[PDB]
């Protein structure tokens, strides 16, 4: 829908601007028990919940990205990305989960050749090293990022990241430790959508026997305690003049509901509850100020040594972008109790504003609504609020329904201009956001593959790359993928 | 000593022919007879008679400026000065001795409040009545400890009562109303620090009774006066309001400056705000407490029952300002290390005089609070105007206090050429006119103090008025230099 003129040009951009494409581990890989690879949580859950999966299915062959890596590359090198971020699978990598279970070889092998054929067509690998797929092993010994010490999961994750950097150090320059943390927690052991599935007694999810209220909090501790031991680690033996290391935020720009500025406030509690969560901890050693009056107790409390080594403790933030809510006030008192610990925000969360309208066109599953402004008030946000630090929009992207009930002929999947026009107008976004001063130095179209979508299952096609599955996985480029291709090699 | 230009010092014609200028006063600080025809004893009388020690000087204000017997005069230099109104309160023991309508009104009482109105309206003046200015009757205090009353009830109907008396009988010449005065500053002093009568404060503080809870007790009384303040105004709409008569409240509120230019200092400057003016500003405006606050003190802080809230939201038609100074607010994390021990420590935010640079805020008044930065009365009033709909506002208070103490006595001279003050007065001044050009609505301002006068914990040792008082002599009124400016504004 775009004009000539405003359909985004390369020249736009700063000529090191970084563009490339994303995946994660579990979502594209498959192969999830060859080769020495380990259980993850997802393979469990998938294994033990299919009732918990949209259409009951399961990442075992996922994009088989295992073994069709070099297309994917092939792929990559086509289009003209600068860049491509994956993950590393800590199972794959330690089967265990754990130094003493050790380190599988093939899991090194496999991403040692992935890096090396990314960098031998020119193309940079920003590696994330994690991506929710906790060894099982680690599950079912303390309950992975739920330990309760604060101590075995972090070392665990720590040992994992020095692998990494071990084995792919000489050649990977960017780092990103976590992906997404405030869905993997929220998800996971809020409203237990995701792995392992725990939430409330009472609630809906397949072990409601956690704390929607705790666990959450528990688990992104963990996290915290775990990026900043990372990166103290990677920036005492593993960080060059020219290495960056960091994390990926997933964030929905937030809109005041009405006029009132009670919903400018609660607009401000929910920036924080998604964003500063995990961004204040990392920027000034601790969470926001709003969080900790309200989860109080329930949100634990760093030691001043782990205030320092979290604050400025990166050199790059990635921002997985999609979307944006209304937030609307929600008073304390006698009448409201948080169930969820995203209900600590005291504001509900809405699509369409007080006139009745959704915040942006929507663009296909239960959750897309586009609206570019979220990209660029977010970004505004980093650039007054917090340092205008490097930034990269590691995520962004639609996902197409494709379902039994309704699937998405080939055709019609490859001629995703609605995913098409979305990126262009988020890249345009980027344009507009850099002359305002924005940091932001790269983007990153999500998911280069079709692939698993988590409790989605295969519901959704997302890659900008079509991937027939009853085919060998054979992949095709999609109109976004092509136009994403002109625009670089233009 | 530096002093506006020519050019920069205030016109009279700066602002609209309808804009007010006035002066203000309360009753227990300048009034005296405090136990004359038939008034009851106050809370203040009983913590003065009983705790000297409390009051720098040791002083009380049994006689203070003596208006109630010089009122006529305290209206002369009005008229003289050619102020547009009068801002005074009503002491609630004078007119009703055992504070209860069971208790009787005194006659004696109505008389003076009535003859006063009735001298400053015969003289051009327009009296804006402050009902309750810290001045509760001693019986209520004894029957169910005033603002404290754990059923927010008892206080509420006998304050409620009060105001019915005073709408019965100076409803018909009054059309200015303010049902309390400083809200913030009486409930966190004299139930927080204890500096204020009855003195309360947690056990471990420094004040005549450190047997209360100054993290819950400010939070008690606040409940209170807002309820109390709430059904007053609603009697007052139900039964007395008149298309050209008004009634709200005044607040008093220090300007509030981010410490550094971190945003952590904004948000402790939102939070103070919040705990300062928002406090009681919120409730009036939408019906319940500022967020911030229900966050931070939680259950100490009463909440509201919805037909509460609704008489709550909007029960104001103005709403009154006393502004002196401001703070920078500098943040505090929340963590294991800080409990708050103070109702404003809740704020999570320290409120310093003195910025990351070493230098106050603004010039040194005198006193031991005071610092000039009038740009802070701005800021209030930008707050007013687009946060709280740029209601009618009035600056009901603003001066500053020269120490005149035993050890260093002010002489008279000195205490008459007052240019500080006038300076400080003049800068204020201007900066409404520059906050009207930024679309402020205010539409008064009155210097606080016509008289020195009765200082509460202060005593005697500061001189407020813009008109001396020599208590040597027969507290004979002087117009300082401060006065004789406005008066020359005024009547240009
Ligand atoms: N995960 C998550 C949330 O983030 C995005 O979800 C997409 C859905 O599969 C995923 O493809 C993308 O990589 C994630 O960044 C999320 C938001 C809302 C709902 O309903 C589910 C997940
Ligand atoms: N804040 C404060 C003080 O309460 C204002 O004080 C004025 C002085 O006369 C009074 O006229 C006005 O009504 C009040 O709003 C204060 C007094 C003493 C000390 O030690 C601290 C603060």
């Amino acid at each position: 829908m775009l004009s000539p003129s405003e359909i985004p040009q390369r020249d736009w951009f700063p000529s090191d601007f970084t563009f490339g494409a994303a995946t994660s581990a579990y979502q594209i890989e498959g192969a999830w028990n060859e080769d020495g690879k380990g259980e993850s949580n997802w393979d469990h859950f998938c294994h033990n919940h299919p009732e918990r999966i949209l259409d009951g299915s399961n990442s075992d062959i996922g994009a088989n990205s295992y073994h069709m890596y070099k297309t994917d590359v092939r792929l990559l090198k086509e289009m003209g990305m600068d860049a491509y971020r994956f993950s590393i699978s800590w199972p794959r990598i330690l089967p265990k989960g754990t130094k003493e279970g050790g380190i599988n070889p093939d899991g090194i092998k496999y991403y040692r050749n992935l890096i090396n054929l990314l960098l031998e067509n020119g193309i940079e690998p920003y590696v994330t090293i994690f991506h929710w797929d906790v060894p099982q092993a680690l599950e079912e010994k303390y309950g992975g990022f739920l330990d309760k010490s604060h101590k075995s999961i972090v070392e665990d994750y720590t040992y994992f990241a020095k692998v990494c950097f071990d084995n792919f150090g000489d050649k990977v320059k960017n780092w990103l430790t976590f992906n997404d943390p405030q869905t993997f927690t929220s998800f996971s052991y809020g409203t237990g959508v995701f792995a392992p599935g725990r939430c409330s007694p009472g609630l809906d999810c397949a072990y409601p026997t956690g704390n929607s209220l705790v666990e959450p909090y528990t688990a992104g501790h963990n996290i915290l305690l775990a990026h900043a031991e990372a990166v103290d680690l990677y920036n005492k033996h593993y960080k060059r003049d020219d290495t960056r290391i960091g994390l990926a935020f997933d964030v929905m720009g937030r809109v005041p509901y009405g006029t009132s500025f009670l919903d400018k406030q609660a607009e401000e509690r929910s920036w924080d509850i998604n964003l500063g969560w995990f961004l204040e901890p990392v920027v000034r050693g601790d969470y926001p100020f709003s969080m900790r009056s309200l989860a109080r107790e329930r949100l634990p409390f760093f030691k001043d040594e782990q205030k320092e080594k979290l604050a400025g403790s990166y050199n790059m933030l990635g921002l997985n972008y999609y979307t944006s809510r209304f937030s609307k006030n929600i008073d304390i008192s006698p009448n409201y109790s948080p169930v969820l610990n995203t209900d600590d925000a005291y504001a509900s969360q809405e699509v369409n504003g007080p006139d009745g309208k959704p915040i942006g066109p929507p663009m296909g599953n239960p959750w897309i609504y586009m609206y570019p402004e979220g990209l660029k008030d977010l970004l505004m946000i980093m650039k007054n609020k917090y340092g205008n630090p490097p930034i990269y929009i590691t995520e962004n992207g639609i996902g197409d329904v494709d379902t039994k009930e309704t699937p998405l002929p080939m055709e019609a999947a490859l001629n995703d201009y609605k995913r098409l026009d979305y990126i262009q107008r988020h890249i345009a976004t980027l344009k507009e956001s850099i002359d305002l001063g924005s940091n932001v130095q790269g983007y990153f179209a999500w998911s280069l593959l079709d692939n698993f979508e988590w409790f989605a299952g295969f519901t959704e096609r997302y890659g900008i790359v079509y991937v027939d599955r009853n085919n060998n996985c054979t992949r095709y480029m999609k109109e976004s993928a092509k136009w994403l291709k002109e625009f670089n090699t233009a």
